[PDB]
């Protein structure tokens, strides 16, 4: 699968990430420092046997920003595929949804991209 791994976005930001048998994704994103405040779960799902036709291995993830330290009542999907390779990347679409009053839905969902190597 080669997803298990420590795997760094264009920006820098750490994210680690543990691809179970089943399809399972777990893990954390990390700050520079890796401390205890900064740090925050990950859950997702990703394809476990996917196609042979050197197509990427489909994936997603969220992170919602809360720990016992900080609280930004927002949460984060990464929607994405892996693609392995000399450079393995996850290419990645993301969604920033805040919680919102209902007059301020609108405002609710930031958009981008992310894109995840292996290396710094």
């Amino acid at each position: 699968a080669g997803i298990t791994g420590t795997w760094y976005n264009q920006l820098g930001s750490t994210f680690i990430v543990t691809a179970g048998a089943d399809g399972a994704l777990t893990g954390t994103y990390e700050s520079a420092v890796g401390n205890a405040e900064s740090r925050y779960v990950l859950t997702g799902r990703y394809d476990s046997a996917p196609a042979t036709d050197g197509s990427g291995t489909a994936l997603g993830w969220t992170v919602a920003w809360k720990n016992n330290y900080r609280n930004a009542h927002s949460a984060t999907t990464w929607s994405g595929q892996y693609v392995g390779g000399a450079e393995a990347r996850i290419n990645t679409q993301w969604l920033l949804t805040s919680g919102t009053t209902e007059a301020n839905a609108w405002k609710s969902t930031l958009v981008g991209h992310d894109t995840f190597t292996k290396v710094k």
